[PDB]
């Protein structure tokens, strides 16, 4: 299960931002007394009954696999898209779960290593375009040959986010536009045991 709102993005200086909704991270299972178990229009029609007005949300962490309340005040005033400020999917927690991109080995010289992206440690988690086409990242990727990217980003290390910019590049010199290996599935999501680093 299976039941959630995800989060797959948050918008600067939006009611959701200022609550500390994390896109990726955390699901919106609850809004005042109405659990958030089905593909419907609860959310979005209790948003609007609460408009400028505070209202608690439950929220499930898939980092910390622990609901937390949250207190929100959806709003027309703070100048972006929607009430919250959140671009929501219905989402089950595995197909979250899966949906994370290890970067496994970096080339050199590579549009990856230029970018910054980190061998074994970083975790591509998400990408500020949902525009039409955010399905895949490999999809993702090719369709930004010779265009600079935007990818948020996941480290095993900081235990935190970053937004990378990267320019696809399949003239770079080796193979591939991006030049770093990627890892999907067993071992290589988000890992549980912290690192080594404590803390
Ligand atoms: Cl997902
Ligand atoms: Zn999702």
């Amino acid at each position: 299960g299976g039941e959630g709102f995800h989060l797959h993005g948050v918008q600067e200086n939006s009611p959701a931002q200022q609550a500390g909704l994390e896109p990726y991270f955390d699901f919106i299972i609850t809004i005042g007394h109405s659990r958030l178990n089905k593909e419907n229009d609860t959310l979005k029609a209790l948003l609007k009954a609460n408009v400028e007005k505070p209202v608690k949300l439950e929220v499930f962490n898939m980092k910390t696999m622990r609901v937390r309340e949250v207190e929100v005040v959806p709003s027309n005033m703070w100048g972006g898209q929607g009430l919250l400020g959140a671009s929501v999917r219905f989402c089950s927690f595995r197909r979250a779960s899966e949906h994370v991109w290890h970067v496994l080995d970096v080339e050199p010289s590579s549009p990856a290593a230029l970018a910054g992206l980190r061998p074994y440690t970083d975790y591509i988690v998400g990408s500020d375009q949902i525009l039409q086409e955010s399905e895949d990242f490999f999809t993702l990727i090719e369709s930004h040959e010779g265009k600079p990217l935007k990818l948020m980003v996941y480290n095993s290390e900081s235990d935190s986010c970053r937004e990378v910019t990267v320019t696809p590049n399949a003239a770079w010199g080796g193979e591939g536009s991006l030049g770093c290996g990627i890892g999907y599935g067993y071992l290589h999501r988000i890992p549980t045991q912290p690192s080594s680093q404590y803390k």
